[PDB]
DNA sequence: GTCTTGCGTGTTGGAACACGCAACAG
DNA sequence: CCTGTTGCGTGTTCCAACACGCAAGA
């Protein structure tokens, strides 16, 4: 899925903060062809993370999916905590996106043990398909 | 410059320290050949760093190009550039190849010079005791 | 309060970061002479560092203080911002201290600006009188 | 001395309030910094003729009318001297040197560390050395 | 003098570790 | 209700590239 580009060395995918939200969040619930068929769909929440590299469609150290939008919410053996604060995305002064962050936790909160794996899960702002798009990454 | 690789939106140009010393100063190196210029040719050392975004086929922060190697705070232009850190060293898969050596532009005559945001990092071939440096360019901040 | 010691020309205060720990820090619940009665007690986070030098009982441009044992805590006009890494201070192999970096920076984080007043304050390693021993002193 | 308190004069006081108070040949209330001949010396049998230092040592020897041989090594100055100034008048200069053991150029570097101040003139001498060892 | 690579420590701001305000259930 | 239980932000300190600039020899 990677050579139908067919990329020279040295390229990757270094999305914007921003490119996430407009590019690719925002076009898929209108059917483009880089967008449908570039990134895998996933329900990230039934898996532990550590089992998503062989499934994601690409990615050396970073993974990137579309899951069905929503608290500690189960998966595998633990639980996602959010950490840091959520940030807001704005293109051409929009509020177009959030960021968010979220650090995996094995077990069962709050007696959870803590471990390396992390995500980043950016959102669209509106009311009442639906997704959100994360990305994947393992620390230190 | 770019467009005749119906670039997919989104992609971005971070190739690793391995990657460039291999797979671009090599390429060119052996003197082999390349589909298409993307680091160009250029020298240098005859430069004022705000004039080389001009020269670059691409970048947006960053632009990388090929000089022709010295046979230290070479004078370009208004300033010299002034060697950083400890020389790092590039390997691939347990051998070592090339070393990625910062520099920052001093305008000016040294040691009198005024500091800049300008940085280079300049990635060269090994060697016992067609010759080129490659070297990324780039502004702080 | 300094020659009471009286002092040959030349001398200075240049404690270790290992005498802070030992000489200072731990023999003032001890109740020791020289200790009780050479360095002034204050609680610094009350105040704008810059006022600080009015109070202390010398330096020329550094200065030393006592301090209740505590985050971005509030001070004047201001907050206190970790940097650097925390270091350990060991005697003869023991661990008894560790040395702390701070900068002021003014205002609210994150929307602070950092200034070029500095301190450097040093802790016991124990678990929960009790004293944080800081230094004092001016960039640039 | 009271504890904590240690020798930490700078670069002016060192020039005036020493070298000065002995170069007017007047005298001091104790000799705090002794008067040795240090090129005569390996730096490593320094410490043991200083009156009081835990890693410098201070010492006045007599003065020179290059590399001078001391011991088993020669001293090989660096940087660019610099001046010493009170009130806007220049005194004297701090030159620092390393002790190279060996025959010049072939000697071999150490660790030992001399910074060297002297008093300044117009076209009973002395110079004031700190002595000390690096890392 | 003139003009350098090659080590040192400041300054930054990034993002994760652990505490309670705010909400759903039990 | 009025508490018991089950999540979620948001202010700290950590951890670390990156070079800054004396300073040394080349």
């Amino acid at each position: 899925p990677l050579t139908q580009l067919s990329l020279p060395p040295g390229f990757r995918f270094y999305p914007t903060d921003e490119e996430l939200m407009v590019q690719y969040l925002c076009r898929k619930a209108a059917g483009y062809d880089f967008s449908l068929q570039l990134i895998a769909e996933i329900d990230l929440y039934k898996f532990d993370p550590w089992v998503l590299p062989n499934k994601a469609l690409f990615g050396e150290k970073e993974w990137y999916f579309f899951s069905p939008r929503d608290p500690n919410r189960v998966a595998g053996s633990g639980y996602w905590k959010a950490t840091g604060t959520d940030k807001i995305i704005s293109t051409e002064g929009q509020r177009v996106g959030i960021k968010k962050a979220l650090v995996f936790y094995i077990g069962k909160a709050p007696k959870g043990t803590k471990t390396n794996w992390i995500m980043h899960e950016y959102r669209l702002i509106e009311p009442s398909d639906d997704w959100v798009l994360c990305r994947i990454y393992k620390k230190q």
